């Protein structure tokens, strides 16, 4: 038997313990095109017609948007784009309507409400006019059959859509 | 009706949704102290009593730290004080052996076992004796009653220990 | 040396791991009061009030409608009781409307909005009026400081209420 | 305007709220074979080699059972059975003893020690030998690439093995 001193220095008292944390992913799409009917007399919404390249997405983060064109995500190879269809504008003021369309995930399609809220009418500069407006709501991953390997505890089911647009008018 | 174009500069068409991610919590104890007997003719621990101040703790973090003294967690005003003492070291060879010993967190007590591998013992540059050795085990926070208030989901049950020592002879 | 053959009705060759299941807890509460105007001339809410007694709430299982009524949840002993006043009722159509409230849990006090869904007006057997409603909407437990100790990983953030109402005439 | 009142028998003031449960999957496997040499004179296990049926799985569930055998679990079509095989037997006491061996699951392979715990040995109503013992560890999905597709959030990386053997003489 003998008695040793530790050395503090070269000594580490050491713990490991494993902890869940949550966090929202935001993202945009770089690349998409819309087309907008408007009516500034009224406040109402005409045609509202979008496309997005699911390759064009960001999500701050280099391979994790890779991924998300792979067969458990969007499948980009096979539906290279999601689209938006307008089918009906309910006003309710002249700031806020409920919007009613078609989304397209991956070839599945489901009717979804935005809300509308109308941020700014305006003639712009010069004489001609401008509008800011935004589309927010909730659509479920497992309405659209998205991303179905991955369980809705590890991802939530739920995505918070908003789209903010600033357009100008035509020609 | 009017028609208009967007302005892709102005305008951003996004998504948030939430996500969960695992991460382990490494950390050790700043300030300790301990008493260690060893053999090295028969590589056997004779006693080994250690006890820590829990508000030394680290994990890198400044006010994860504060909040482990609270009740929620270690409760350092009430009990200072993290022990273990020594009951048994059973030898395998001289590498490894199984020491069984009694942890004491926040008043409450249990006999836990870990796993000693001798990674080196030596005669010093002065012709006095050195070890380094390991202590390795899990410990579960149910055993201790600790954090109860937090949910075996958010923060695992499983603490691991890794004690890794280095230690130079007495007088 | 000796050999053996199991018994495979005294052998077990057994594992235990450990995972997650995501579910939907499903209540309602048993007692409340609301004072209900209504024109079904124009298919408008005029006045909606609410009062529940948070005691009488109803999860399917004893022991955690208890607990709900503890510190950590709705604190009954000190808030007894969740209200809900109706400040603007917005038309869609007949069927439909977004209505603006005061929604009160535990003396915390936010503007929430329901989606009214009119699922039937009628004149009943005794040519006395009736009336058929859903109040549906997800409130934020963080913007009511609700449950604050409890995770939004275990538990989540968003609260779905769905109010499915019937209801006749007075006097 | 008019005024109504709740039919509280048709009224149903409701709610959803989506939580979290954590629970052990707890299972065994019905159909195995063994090789057991061990010698009652010194308790120390001298082979110790066990093939398992995958396809033999039971969790007390029939479809996840089914399920434990395609691609993202055990793969049973193509790696029908799992093996170990003892490698060294490291003797602490006639009671206890550490085990080292190599497991085999779907192909890959990784060497695991095992607490052995001998819980009888003795001669039977025949004058013929018997043994109880148990094997005991934890083994990582992460180092037998098991479930890749499965988050280590959902299911537990974690499988902790109980291995209860009641066992005969030969011949």
């Amino acid at each position: 038997m003998k008695e040793y001193t530790l050395d503090k220095a070269h000594t580490d008292v050491g713990f490991k313990i494993k902890h869940l944390q949550i966090s929202n992913v935001k993202g945009c799409f770089k690349d998409y095109s819309a087309v907008i009917d408007f009516d500034p007399a009224s406040a109402e919404f005409k045609k509202l017609d979008v496309t997005i390249k699911i390759a064009s997405v960001n999500t701050e983060n280099q391979t994790r948007d890779n991924h998300l064109q792979q067969d458990d995500f969007f499948k980009a190879k096979k539906y290279p784009d999601m689209t938006f269809t307008m089918k009906k504008y309910e006003k309710i003021d002249n700031e806020k309507g409920k919007m009613t369309g078609t989304l397209t995930i991956a070839g599945v399609s489901k009717d979804i409400v935005l809300d509308a809220e109308i941020g700014g009418v305006a003639k712009g500069k010069d004489g001609k006019e401008k509008i800011g407006f935004s589309l927010n709501g909730k659509i479920k991953r497992s309405d659209f059959k998205f991303a179905t390997s991955t369980s809705t505890i590890t991802l939530s089911d739920d995505i918070n859509l908003n789209i903010e647009v600033e357009a100008n008018e035509k020609e």
